[PDB]
């Protein structure tokens, strides 16, 4: 039994470490660990139905964040779903997580690591977690899966840009329509590769800013033409694949943001509640 500051509180489910918890009346989450503080600062600023909601904190010579409980997470939902989501679901689970992405951008903070287990699902409704590479606007910068990265960034771009996280929410777009990681490179240094190999090698005609990337000075790609929308996500919706498309362009700048990714004609049909 660990006190917090707001309350005291029993299984097991951690990796990376993670419990599930009793409070003395509900059920939380516990998150046992520098990243952590910043967690806190983060999160108390982020207030939203889309973000998981931090409760409490227990300090002891090792940190403990108390969460919201959340039954799963969208990388579990994936492997339910081995060939894709129905579109009623896919829409639903994009829209949330458009609008909490939307949130973080509006207040200023980029996740910059979303990814489908970084999304937690309850069974009523999606919501971001996981803010420990989360980058407040201003403040500087200081193992993982380089599958939703933005090629850009990949490429050594240090600049601060909401345009880095809607390059996440596109790979998960993506994924929840086949089923499958859009950019799954076999090794880190192949994941730019993988990532032209379908969308094309970008050209400084059209982009004449990968010029100025540390990357691209420092090698040459081999050069791809663009795979067809028809063989990437085969048969969906033509609004799915024009806002998709907007969400994966190499242009940061070209690139949509997650409040006019929410206007879309693709969510002409969904209740913004
Ligand atoms: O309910 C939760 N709220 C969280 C907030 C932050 C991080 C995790 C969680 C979390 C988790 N719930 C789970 C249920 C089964 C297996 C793992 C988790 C989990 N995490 O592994």
């Amino acid at each position: 039994y660990f006190q917090g500051l707001m309350e005291k509180y029993l299984e097991k489910v951690g990796e990376g470490v993670v419990y599930k918890a009793k409070d003395s009346q509900r059920i939380v989450a516990l998150k046992r660990i520098s990243t952590a503080i910043r967690e806190i600062s983060l999160l108390k600023e982020l207030h939203h139905p889309n973000i998981v909601s931090l409760i409490d904190v227990i300090h002891s010579e090792c940190l403990t964040l108390v969460f919201e409980f959340m039954e799963k997470d969208l990388k579990k939902v994936l492997d339910e779903n081995k060939t894709g989501l129905q579109d009623s679901q896919i829409k639903i689970y994009l829209y949330q997580l458009l609008r909490g992405v939307a949130h973080c951008h509006q207040h200023r903070i980029l996740h910059r690591d979303l990814k489908p287990q970084n999304l937690l699902i309850n069974s009523d409704a999606l919501k971001l977690a996981d803010f420990g590479l989360a980058r407040a606007f201003g403040i500087p910068v200081r193992v993982v899966t380089l599958w939703y990265r933005a090629p850009d960034v990949l490429m050594g771009s240090k600049k601060y840009s909401t345009s880095v996280d809607i390059w996440s929410i596109g790979c998960i777009f993506a994924e929840m329509i086949t089923g499958k990681p859009l950019f799954p490179g076999v090794t880190d240094d192949d994941q730019l590769p993988k990532i032209f190999s379908i969308l094309g090698t970008p050209n400084p005609r059209e982009w004449p800013q990968v010029q100025e990337l540390p990357l691209w000075k420092q090698r040459t790609f081999q050069v791809f033409e663009k795979k067809p929308w028809s063989s990437i996500i085969p048969g969906f919706c033509q609004e799915g694949i024009d806002l998709l498309s907007n969400m994966l362009c190499f242009d940061p700048n070209k690139r949509i943001s997650a409040r006019d990714a929410m206007n879309h004609p693709y969510f002409k049909d969904l209740d913004p509640q």
